[PDB]
């Protein structure tokens, strides 16, 4: 029961069908660059700082080039994909090279400033693990949008005190990151 | 102080290139019914007893119906798929409805008696988790085939004392399971 991302109970119901209905026609507007503003404790994210996720939409999936500073302080690029769940469930699968693929729900987004992202996995002992993220179109994110994500996560009973801010801004070599 | 499936170090090299080439021409022979003989501690597997995995191959992937008795004592059927890793990596993704997808390597198999299966993931904090399975074409598996899997797992530095036998045999309602 020990890690803060292993939580009692079944994964939450998050009203995936409404969200899919809103988002499917707007995939094109979700493309472009998203910076990771904050996330809950994630053992699978290899990029610690300056996390910059560049999305390209092809009609059937998104291809993702994720860059930033790894936990050893070196530059890192990771290749990802975001595509409809293969069983026809109303959510996307986020899939990264040399890693696994997980469900990814967009709880809320305005496309132009912020996105609130959520993934959850159930265990056979009656607990779950979830992984949440706040994305911004910029290095910083206005408080009003941070608060929108806090509310969306609270609505599905995710403890929002679990969020930790990611290093972004002037200390980041974004211009080099884009060459990778 | 941590689970026995969270292991220091990185995922070992298991020579996927060799295995992938041996297995692509034999997909049809891998189809049919496989029973889980034993597995290492797995917090994801929802079927506790009488685990029976029925595979059909359609030319590009396997469709799986997995059945047995869940941890609550009820019969359970899970829908799965096994398909090539989307990035072109030389391994398969095992994917289940209402769950996630993971890399799956067939470490060794003779197609008609046994298969030794392996999944491994590297975390960002200097550990990995792996999940190993011994599959049989029948409810039982002779020591001669078990020993082959034992050797293959030892060859990749997996502690085989981690294996636990799965309930199978005349007490399992296989004929009911196959109709779910």
């Amino acid at each position: 029961k020990i890690p803060n991302f292993v939580v009692p109970g079944k994964c939450a119901s998050v009203d995936r069908n409404k969200l899919w209905a809103e988002q499917t026609p707007n995939r094109n507007s979700y493309a472009g660059v998203w910076y990771q503003f904050a996330l809950t404790n994630n053992p699978y994210q290899l990029i610690e700082k300056c996390v910059r996720n560049e999305y390209s939409f092809d009609g059937k999936q998104f291809v993702i080039k994720s860059t930033g500073i790894a936990y050893d302080g070196n530059l890192l690029k990771r290749n990802g994909k975001l595509y409809p769940n293969p069983f026809g469930e109303p959510h996307l699968s986020i899939d990264y090279e040399n890693s696994f693929a997980a469900p990814l729900v967009i709880l809320e987004t305005d496309y132009s400033n912020y996105a609130c992202l959520y993934s959850c996995i159930d265990y056979n002992f009656g607990y779950h693990s979830d992984f949440s993220f706040i994305f911004s179109r910029s290095a910083n994110l206005a408080d009003q949008y941070v608060k929108k994500c806090e509310a969306a996560f609270k609505n599905i009973n995710v403890d929002t005190t679990r969020f930790v801010k990611t290093v972004q801004g002037s200390s980041c070599p974004y211009d080099t990151q884009k060459t990778l």
